[PDB]
């Protein structure tokens, strides 16, 4: 449903235009590596910093933001069923004021795999 680069500099992250429903399904991957430094450690993957250079909970990873709150996405889901409406937000959530140092971008792929629909 949607494919593209997730900036690891983009502190407001990267609008995918899929509009999520309460009770919708969805799976995402995500690959690749970013700088949140410019340290020679200081790479991430989605689902975090190499753990040779550990960073508090959640921080430097990749999670989507969905009606402005943040959900764990790391290296992917499957199949997770959305708890808010919103349009899905990929971000690197990285130290607000510090993604000008940052660089490289994750390749991201998300699946609507069901619109809620309840048996009824």
């Amino acid at each position: 449903d949607w494919s593209g680069s997730v900036p690891a500099n983009a502190e407001n992250g990267k609008s995918t235009g899929l509009i999520l429903k309460q009770g919708d399904t969805i799976s995402v991957v995500a690959h690749g590596w970013v700088k949140y430094g410019r340290d020679n450690v200081e790479w991430a993957a989605p689902d975090g910093p190499v753990p040779n250079n550990p960073q508090p909970s959640s921080i430097a990873t990749l999670v989507a933001k969905i009606a402005n709150k943040k959900f764990a996405i790391g290296n992917g889901v499957l199949h997770k069923t959305v708890p808010v409406d919103g349009e899905l937000i990929l971000l690197f959530n990285d130290v607000p004021g510090t993604f000008g140092d940052n660089s490289g971008e994750f390749q991201v792929e998300v699946i609507i795999e069901s619109r809620y629909s309840p048996l009824k």
